[PDB]
């Protein structure tokens, strides 16, 4: 319905000035509209941003914190001590110049380039973009992050008090489709958590019931587990999540459909991206978003292993037929 200046139709006026965002994001924190390390730094970002938010403090006297209201920007002092937020201030940075420079909220910028970033990973679904919340936070109670040495039932408790069922803390996770570790195990910096970072698959669950046989690098880091095979790491939270009876239906369930998979993510992230916020006072801006380049790639067991190294952990599922691969096992190659 509306014009902007640049000739870019669009649904809402306040869509415009996401296109310039967007250029600005393409060009130098994309490097060139890249699925590279920016935008798992990203997706970090966004999950750490919104899930400072806990209505159990609220019902407990205390500030729960804002969900994704940019928090972790404006109060990067506070929020990047926490230990889950590491290894982020670079990015936090970056993208608190584009906020300033462009004149949008931190919470939006967040959603947003997440949103764009998703949107360079091949096989990603088009992520909702949301418009208008507040640029006012105050600093994310502490203790909020689910960490890798978390139990099942502490991630699960506390991801159900942000607002997240099991199912779809499971859904959320397919973000580790996209993603390595550098501060766990510092020997093997962007150690892969799937054979494929840079494509918004099913890798990341397949490849997390595997058997760990293999330590990737000289000594354990924090909260690593035995991976499947040479450069791919293992946080040990994924490693129980996927075993775990309460999420390993879903998790076996994720295996072999892109499709699917994408769309859950995509409905699970539109409910992360608005904790502390009403949606339905926002402008959806979701047509700025583009669709990303398909993935037609195949779900794949890797390197010769076949489902007898399945753990299959969905006792009343039979393992979806995926298809296997020639060995040898293959060696990952850290993520870009
Ligand atoms: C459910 C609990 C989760 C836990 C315990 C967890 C834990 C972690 C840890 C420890 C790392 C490694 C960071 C580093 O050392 O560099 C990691 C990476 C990552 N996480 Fe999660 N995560 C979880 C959920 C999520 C969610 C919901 C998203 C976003 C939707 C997300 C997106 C990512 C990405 C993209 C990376 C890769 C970062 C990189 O390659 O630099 N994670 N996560
Ligand atoms: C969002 O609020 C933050 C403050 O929390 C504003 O960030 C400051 O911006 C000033 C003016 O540009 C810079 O000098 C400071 O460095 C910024 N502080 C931090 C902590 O980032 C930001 O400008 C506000 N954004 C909008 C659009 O109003
Ligand atoms: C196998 O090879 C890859 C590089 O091609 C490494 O990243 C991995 O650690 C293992 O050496
Ligand atoms: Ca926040
Ligand atoms: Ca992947």
């Amino acid at each position: 319905s509306v014009t902007c200046p640049g000739g870019q139709s669009t649904s809402n006026s306040q869509c415009c000035v996401w296109f310039d965002v967007l250029d600005d994001l393409q060009t130098n924190f994309y490097q060139g509209s890249k699925c590279e390390s920016p935008v798992r730094k990203i997706l970090r970002i966004v999950f750490h941003d919104a899930i400072g938010f806990s209505p159990a403090l609220t019902a407990a006297g205390q500030f729960g914190g804002g969900g994704a209201d940019g928090s972790i920007i404006a109060h990067s002092n506070i929020e990047l001590a926490f230990p889950a937020n590491g290894g982020l201030t670079d990015t936090i940075e970056a993208l608190r110049a584009v906020g300033i420079n462009h004149g949008v909220s931190f919470g939006d910028l967040i959603q947003f380039a997440t949103a764009v970033g998703m949107s360079n990973c091949p096989g990603s679904p088009r992520l909702e973009f949301l418009t208008g919340r507040s640029n006012s936070s105050q600093p994310s109670p502490p203790s909020l992050i689910p960490g890798p040495g978390n139990t099942v039932t502490a991630i699960l408790d506390r991801m159900g008090d942000a607002g997240f069922s099991p199912d779809e803390v499971v859904d959320l996770l397919a973000a580790h489709s996209l993603a390595s570790q550098e501060g766990l195990n510092s020997a093997i910096f962007r150690s892969p958590l799937d054979s494929t970072p840079q494509v918004f698959d099913t890798q990341f669950y397949i490849e997390t019931l595997l058997k760990g046989t293999t330590q990737p690098g000289p000594s354990l880091g924090f909260a690593e587990e035995l991976s499947p095979f040479p450069g791919e790491f293992r946080m040990r939270s994924d490693a129980l999540l996927a075993r775990d009876s309460r999420t390993a239906c879903r998790w076996q369930s994720m295996t072999s459909s892109n499709e699917v998979m994408g769309q859950r993510y995509r409905a699970a992230m539109a409910k992360m991206s608005v904790l502390g916020f009403d949606r339905n006072a926002l402008t959806d801006c979701s047509d700025v978003i583009p669709s990303a380049v398909s993935n037609n790639a195949a779900p794949v067991i890797p390197g010769g292993l076949t489902v007898d190294d399945i753990e299959v952990s969905c006792p009343s599922e039979p393992f979806p037929e995926i298809a296997t691969a020639s060995g040898p096992l293959p060696s990952l190659a850290p993520a870009p």
